[PDB]
């Protein structure tokens, strides 16, 4: 389970970069909707991630 905790960590910090660069995208973008999409359910997958390491710690 520690483990499993770690591996939801790193991939929180992944997909944290990950939503950082498709932000930075979308507003060098600002060909639009499709990134705004993206990046919300980036960022929902990111809230959801988030949640299960709360619920982990």
């Amino acid at each position: 389970t520690v483990d499993q905790v770690e591996e939801l960590r790193r991939d929180l910090r992944i997909k944290s970069q990950e939503l950082e660069v498709k932000n930075a995208a979308a507003n060098d973008k600002l060909e639009y909707a499709v990134l705004i999409s993206e990046a919300q359910a980036i960022k929902a997958d990111l809230a959801a991630v988030e949640a299960k390491v709360n619920r982990s710690t």
